[PDB]
């Protein structure tokens, strides 16, 4: 559902995530302006990865990795996270809007 929460298993093919994220662009929220914002995936670029799996594109909400909750995280510490992370990353996230 659009805004349903899916962890999914990000495979990096050899140069990490494709997706770049952020944490959240101030200009309310999407889905949650009054609480406070995750990460969220503002674009994919190629690699592999979330746009070869196909599940993950330029909106989608980051609640987490593998359970470690991101909140209060600059959208660098959930890719530190992320870079902590081996080679197939548990992330989860919810259904974010398309641009």
């Amino acid at each position: 559902k659009p805004g349903d929460t899916f962890e999914v298993e990000l495979a990096k093919t050899d140069g990490s995530l494709g997706i770049s994220v952020t944490v959240l662009f101030d200009k309310g929220g999407v889905n949650t302006s009054v609480r406070h914002g995750g990460i969220y995936v503002k674009a994919i670029i190629p690699k592999g990865a979330a746009e070869s799996d196909g599940r993950i594109h330029k909106g989608d909400r980051v609640l987490a990795v593998n359970g470690v909750s991101l909140e209060g995280a600059t959208h660098k510490q959930a890719v530190e996270t992320l870079r902590n992370t081996g080679q197939v990353v548990h992330l989860l996230l919810e259904k974010g809007q398309v641009p």
